[PDB]
């Protein structure tokens, strides 16, 4: 493979290590063959977790037959469909060493804390004992290139599309002090999106055990994020920063914001 | 602390991630106060090795002044002296939560194989319980400027200063397959040096292990490396990519090379 060269940078045009040293992964920072080896020789296997609720379940088909022929292909991956509706998730046929469980789901405000707590009582009962590597993200996508290894580290969060080229005071953080996930107007490293986070699955545990305590606090409060648990996602990766953070080519919406120049591949993308 | 900004790269002059998403640490990549804030959170300790056989005794007291001055200040250290001359260690007044161990050490083959062979008995039993992270240096060096907690992660290598901007056919690595530090001709990374190189206990009790059981392999067969144990050190971190590589920024010699403008700081240099 081409030597890596120490006086050119990857990217001339963005950021691609945050100030804690983590990268943040762009096309042109990684060789996929070089960290395909490295997570193949420990034998990976990645879960992915995704809510298909209600009208949501329109959306598995896509999501699955795309995820098939972009996500993690070569390592082991086990889907989880959490649906109220296990009859519409579709049979999708999956590639060797890939596997789907659906998990069945049974009031706004739990429906706003379901995500956190769902992942959280079975990330302990256990996702534990089958994967290495959690990730969460929504249905309502596909994936359209590459979304592989270069991801996976303890804990990453992926940057808001919408937000990546803003300064901080425009980041739609909770801004009431009375709020748990409240950020002042002077911290922030970044927006991330709740659509597309994970780790390795004990920070995972960690993350949403955290996210499902605190929304709990809130409630009792009687106050709720003005982003639900996007915002607790946003103030626990304050505290807790993320090992990797996933540019927005892995969390885009053409229709809204087309394709400039710096995304050199839209991965995982909105369905219109 | 300033928001990071995703559409400036920290460095436009240089490479700041290796294609296995590694860091590669220069001055303007981290933010040191965020950094010394998760390692004061856990309550890093760092081992810091030197060897001072014969005549380079001499250098212990500018090599330990310097250190008080710039490496790891504010966390824990625990410097250890290897040397077969107790007596002439100079007694270096240490600031807090910072103690010194001076080990005495009893053929150039034995000498060749020293470093490895008793770093990696030493890390077995144990510092081991003694440290987090272990870092081996030369001892004809000083500090000149800040070397603390950014240079931590599980395995760590440093860019030769005399090779970093060099193709990888004019890398000095052992060229002959029938030494075990065998590097052929169109493979490599990077040319690590010997001079500055470290990780987590385990990380460096893996490496000192492999350097050491290979460099046995070669005397049994009369072959001794051109490069001795850093021709080693460079065949293990082809096979077992670094988490993080230091710049030479961490190992410059100003007499040899001057002071050019990719390096913003000297950190760690040779003493003429
Ligand atoms: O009735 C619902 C509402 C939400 N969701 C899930 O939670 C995610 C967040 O929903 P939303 O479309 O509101 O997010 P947005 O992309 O519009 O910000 C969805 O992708 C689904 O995965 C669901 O399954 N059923
Ligand atoms: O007689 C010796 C030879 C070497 N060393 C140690 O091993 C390192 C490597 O020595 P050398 O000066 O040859 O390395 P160079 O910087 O010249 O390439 C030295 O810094 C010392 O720490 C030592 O203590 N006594």
């Amino acid at each position: 493979y081409p030597q890596p060269k120490v006086l050119t940078p990857s990217r001339k045009d963005v950021l691609v290590v945050t100030p804690w040293l983590a990268p943040i992964v762009w096309e042109g920072t990684f060789n996929i063959d070089i960290l395909n080896e490295q997570f193949r020789l420990q034998n990976t296997t990645i879960g992915l977790t995704v809510f298909a609720i209600k009208k949501y379940v329109a959306f598995l088909k896509l999501f699955l037959e795309t995820a098939e022929k972009h996500f993690m292909v070569g390592h082991r991956v086990h889907y989880y469909v959490f649906t109220d509706q296990p009859a519409a998730v579709p049979r999708v046929t999956l590639g060797t060493g890939r596997q789907l469980s659906v998990l069945e789901v049974g009031r706004w405000q739990d429906v706003s804390m379901r995500r956190m707590e769902m992942i959280s009582d079975f990330s302990e009962r256990r996702f534990l004992s089958e994967v290495d590597y959690l990730v969460s993200v929504d249905v309502d996508m596909e994936f359209r290139d590459h979304v592989g290894v270069e991801i996976l580290t303890p804990l990453f969060g992926t940057l808001h599309p919408s937000f990546y080229g803003s300064s901080r005071e425009a980041f739609t953080y909770e801004r009431r002090p009375q709020s748990q996930a409240y950020i002042p107007k002077d911290e922030g490293d970044f927006y991330y999106m709740g659509a597309f986070f994970g780790g390795s699955v004990q920070e995972v545990q960690r993350l949403t055990r955290a996210c499902h305590q605190a929304m709990m606090v809130d409630q009792a409060n009687g106050i709720e994020a003005v982003w639900h648990d996007e915002s607790h996602l946003n103030k626990y990766l304050l505290r807790h920063k993320p090992t990797k953070v996933l540019s927005p080519e892995y969390l885009w919406d053409q229709q809204l914001l087309g394709w400039p120049a710096v995304l050199r591949k839209l991965r995982f993308t909105a369905v219109p």
